[PDB]
RNA sequence: AGCUCGUGUCGUGAGAUGUUGGGUUAAGUCCCGCAACGAGCGCAACCCUUGUCUCAUGUUGCCAGCACGUUAUGGUGGGG
């Protein structure tokens, strides 16, 4: 993980005092996250993913920054797991019943596509239904799979997606987050300190969780 | 072209957000964003009339091609 730069962080300016525990040193104006804590935390995150998926649980993959979008998307597709990549509608978890209606519309609309209802109405209407189709499918890619609720939530760069962490906290589901040197440790249960600005560093974390769930599945 | 609601979120509370920002339109019309996701009444469309053409259509309506006309003209037989 050192090859990717899991020791990299943010500037000393943008740092958070509550991050001093796992700070190793500061070079060239950036903080170096100590990797020993990263290992002794990722093992715990691994065992937790194992014990939750093996006991009939699920985790929801959270990532929105373009550095870790395709990585999490492909990982979830290869493990068949709920995930969000494009944008998080504020209230996926709290307004679960409300956002289920969007999925029901997607399903009934795919049924309409199968039955071919594209000429029984005006051209403007069918064009608008096609626009709604692609809009709802791009906005909801890994969402057609949550029946009840996510049992755990895995996020990358919690500062960017703070609404997701706030929601998951509100409903109390555990959050597993890789926290950078600017991050907040009190909101995450299972930190895995390390860089989230690098595509490679964030990707190889998703692989680790992928392996944990895959053998846990 | 605006007025609201359900759930969510923020606030002790009155309330706020959605409905704000950039662009665009006749328009809260639409797009991109966005702690909001949707919905309703509005906007728009569906209705009438008008402008073009096709099929059907010949009376009390036309008369182009034929006949009778008396001036008084489709007036009359007939003709689409």
């Amino acid at each position: 993980l050192l090859d990717s730069g899991a020791h990299f962080g943010h500037q000393t300016r943008r740092w958070n005092p509550k991050m001093k525990r796992f700070i190793f040193t500061d070079r060239n104006g950036i903080y170096i996250i100590d990797l020993q804590q990263t290992l002794t935390y990722i093992d715990k995150a691994y065992e937790f993913v194992k014990e939750t998926v093996a006991h009939g649980g699920t985790v929801l993959f959270v990532g929105t920054k373009k550095q870790a979008q395709e990585s999490i998307a492909e990982e979830a597709t290869r493990v068949g797991m709920p995930y969000v990549n494009q944008r998080w509608l504020g209230g996926m978890l709290t307004n679960f019943s409300t956002v289920h209606k969007r999925l029901q519309r997607l399903k009934e609309l795919e049924a309409m596509e199968q039955t071919g209802g594209f000429e029984g109405r005006t051209k403007k209407e069918i064009l608008m239904l096609t626009r709604e189709k692609n809009k709802l499918e791009r906005s909801l890619g890994g969402i057609r799979d949550m029946q009840k609720v996510p049992s755990a939530v895995w996020v990358v760069d919690t500062n960017k997606e703070h609404i997701a962490v706030g929601e998951a906290r509100k409903l109390g589901i555990p959050v597993i987050a890789i926290l950078d040197t600017n991050c907040d440790p009190d909101v995450v249960d299972y930190p895995i300190p390390g860089n989230d600005d690098a595509i490679r560093s964030a990707a190889l974390l998703t692989k680790v969780i992928a392996s944990a769930v895959a053998e846990g599945l």
